[PDB]
């Protein structure tokens, strides 16, 4: 079976600088709360030992997601380009903004598209000035979004921001309504809402979900595996939030999860090869 | 066992204008995500063949909620009585009201009694002037309503307006704790905020749930099929929303679930018995 | 196995003229919806059985959570004091405050302080100036109590205010991440908002949660018990909620639960005790 993880955050280069490797301690903490023990190769920041357990685990590809936050740290798009380039057959790159304007917020989006990139990941509730996926200010990058076939992640799951209103479904829903053709990954899945992200699946036809790590034993599982099996095959992305989660037990585990096996594969591949193929009309 | 579908709208006369039957691809997007075949009489707009699944399916009658909306389309209050006193031992009528100011709902209403109609269908997130179910303009035709024993069906589940915050649970509860003597149905059960809305039905007894579509294979279900066979019993209504989904393998589905027997009947066609008898007070 | 009960109000002098008491009607048809029978020392009022009823149950020690409410009826704090200076084996005071200015909280704090007492109670959506746990005018509390070591029980579950918008996790997250030190026990355990709820737990390490009543047969149930079987173990809180449910039967119920047996001492006393004898920093 071939797999494309949808979050795989190598330790190369500028991504050492994000907090998810600057704060080791912070990290292998989480990791445990959720229930895994940390990836040797996270642990030891080698990539030689995460392409090991990558092809262990049956992981072809990773979407190298990019960061830039000044809660969480970041890696420059310039970096996140270089990490694919490097492997082009085993990284896929995700360009990241952090603005407090839309002129800033464009200026970024020129750089990524600069680079090659044609896939964008907004975690705006950990920038500096932190804000809402539907800010006012967010719109004009929407609108080029969506006019050039740039597919968008968003954080809105998660620790996404400052409280939990910042992942209240509304934000994501705005968004998707108004930006009807806009193609969203909702990265953490917009954990917790878990009801009520579903229902935004159910109307919203280009949102896809990715809820990752929170996958894992927690609320709203269920919910995710049954519309996994139904509508949400098409539309649901696998990813382990490497280094949040270890490549093999997260993996090995989802193998076993009961979903139909046509959809396991769309899940685990088919979806994200479709999503990443489309992506920069 | 005798059945009353709280939610259907026969393909007959203004129903036909409505968008559930004016536009079939955007009906039969949600009938198969929802993991529906379309009905025959449906697709065919044949009365005729309604009449026969109806029969099937051991639905011995029908709910036919009217609709005034720009979003959804409409159907003529004149138009759903006449359907109903074309088939009185079939067919119960509910008239609707699209609104922009208080006194266009209660000549609405006005018009509505004098067609000798008892229940009132409200779905103000889909009218032209889009408002939430609480929202200062209605409050005098709840009270109108509450003062002459007339039911309130409202939209507050699924898409019930422009984006999710017009299923908040707290729209509906705030309704049911200022009029504590108003008997409300909310159609599509308040799906997806349904942890909530279980909370709401146990703290507001005049709350009615009906899930209808949203019921089949989405989450919440349990939390439905748990309340209907505990304190909600008395309180929950059995419905399709055809043409939304078909009446026989709908039915089917809603006949095997785990509903201890007097629960069951008083879902299948007690509850709506009762609230049919008591309408106009 | 010895149990700490989290929710315990006897029927003692001063608890007596709460609604808990005063309105046995209302409780008993609360505990009967909720699917368990008045307990007989509710019923009575009578001390006698209840110390009966809770050796039967190995209900060693009970926490009398005070009231002071305009809506809820009142127990002063110096009843409450008494209580347990009357069975310092059996039970442990917990303060409450009804405010309106910021020097009469403060007033009421030093008062409690004074009994002996080092556990606060808040209700503010049931006071006569209904308000949020988030309150600005709360803010001010929670800092002396952040300071001071005292832990503060919010009823941010169940019926905490007027409408649903009172139990609404956002008020509960706001104050957990503006007081990082406070211990903060979410009593009704923030029900129905679960899936939510399990979230705010996992960010907020703070916070435990105590959902009494309402982990019995209600929508979250399966993510309580999910949580408490991993990283929640630490804090969550048993508890009956007596008068409004039985001690026998609740316990006896709790007793069967799947929950592991390291977490299951810990939920039944060891957590409670750590919150007891912390208490006062
Ligand atoms: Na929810």
């Amino acid at each position: 079976l071939k797999i494309i993880d949808f979050r795989l955050r190598p330790p190369a280069m500028g991504f050492l600088n994000a907090r998810i490797y600057t704060r080791p301690d912070i990290r292998n903490r989480f990791t445990r709360q959720l229930g895994f023990e940390p990836a040797p190769s996270a642990e030891e920041k080698s990539l030689e030992l995460m392409f090991e357990e990558m092809a262990a685990a049956g992981i072809e590809q990773g979407v190298c997601v990019g960061r830039n936050s000044s809660v969480l740290g970041s890696v420059s798009n310039a970096d996140v380009a270089a990490v694919a380039k490097a492997y082009p057959d085993k990284f896929h790159p995700v360009g990241s903004i952090e603005a407090a304007t839309r002129k800033e917020a464009m200026a970024q989006m020129q750089e990524i598209l600069d680079l090659g990139i044609r896939i964008v990941n907004l975690e705006p509730g950990v920038w500096a000035t932190p804000m809402h996926v539907d800010d006012r200010r967010l719109y004009p990058l929407y609108a080029f979004c969506e006019d050039n076939g740039i597919p968008v992640i968003m954080m809105t799951g998660g620790n996404a921001g400052p409280d939990i209103t910042y992942t209240n479904p509304e934000h994501i829903d705005r968004v998707l309504g108004d930006f009807p053709d806009l193609t969203v990954v909702s990265s953490h899945g917009n954990w917790p809402w878990v009801q009520e992200i579903i229902h935004v699946a159910f109307r919203r036809p280009n949102l896809y979900l990715s809820p990752d790590m929170y996958l894992y034993n927690l609320p709203g599982h269920a919910d995710f595996i049954q519309a996994a099996n139904s509508f949400l095959a098409d539309r649901m992305l696998f990813g382990t939030a490497y280094p949040m989660c270890p490549l093999k037990e997260y993996t090995e585990w989802f193998l076993t999860l009961p979903i139909k096996p046509d959809a396991m594969e769309k899940i685990l591949h088919g979806n994200a090869e479709r999503l990443l193929a489309q992506a920069g009309r």
